């Protein structure tokens, strides 16, 4: 289990170690190293998802390890409450950013090993604290340069407890 | 010179071959191959920029060649009318997507060879058709899945003439 202690409250998560081995191993290493402590949810889209794991307050970009392979062919779907890895246009580009589905985002699901089908890898799920997730999805946002949907007041993962 | 023949009119551009050699060579190869024909401006932000070169009508993602090295240390600034390469969080991640500055976006300028300073590489400038660029920046947009700021009616680069 992993708990995100945020300035809005705790979010407890169980990881799907057996269904997304490389992804979970990647995630837990960043958690154990304290990589996510003092990072924010920099992209919040009501009715869609909340994304975090890449910047410190003040939009300060953190350096990450090598990207991981997309494991979305594990068949897990992007339903409300699940956590998937954020990635660039390339399928094997995920590093540290992840997002939480606040609704079922079926359009994000894997549909085949192609550039257009690969989708987004679900590796975990919220088992407690969805009401904290729902409080965060509703905060006021704005543009912050290149970045859109940035919360006006920082949503901070203060520390993370692994198990 | 390169002309983008769009469904809103022509946009003529001169490239800075000597100041961004790898970038211009990359750009002109995609132009010559017909890579940009039938692609759209998928991200339009009024008062900021219009971005294109990666999708076909219907948000169909195109495959690209290997990424290029960031040449933003060439000192060129992101002023109104210039074209810079769009990239991911990593500095050496640009492929085919580019954007047009519709205002001076100083915050995008290179400030040192660091993850936080690298900025965005200016490789060209609009010499004719800025009024077409200004017509495009104002079109109605919406969310289209993972993508924000997508034009409701497609803004299409029909064909491209190189010189």
């Amino acid at each position: 289990m992993v708990t995100f202690h945020t300035n809005h409250g705790d979010i407890v998560i169980k990881t799907f170690d057996d269904k997304a081995p490389e992804t979970v191993k990647n995630f837990l290493d960043y958690c154990r190293e304290g990589f996510y402590n003092n990072t924010i949810f920099h992209r919040v889209i009501n009715g869609f998802m909340i994304q975090g794991g890449g910047f410190e307050p003040g939009m300060k970009q953190k350096a990450t390890k090598e990207p991981i392979k997309n494991e979305a062919n594990n068949g897990l779907k992007n339903t409300r409450g699940t956590l998937a890895m954020a990635r660039t246009q390339a399928p094997h580009s995920a590093t540290a950013q992840f997002f939480i589905n606040v609704v079922d985002n079926d359009f994000l699901n894997f549909s085949g090993e192609s550039l257009q089908g690969w989708g987004y890898c679900v590796f975990a799920e919220v088992v407690d604290g969805m009401d904290v997730v729902d409080k965060i999805k509703g905060v006021a946002t704005g543009r912050s340069g290149m970045h859109q949907d940035v919360p006006k007041e920082d949503v901070i993962i203060e520390s993370v407890t692994v198990s």
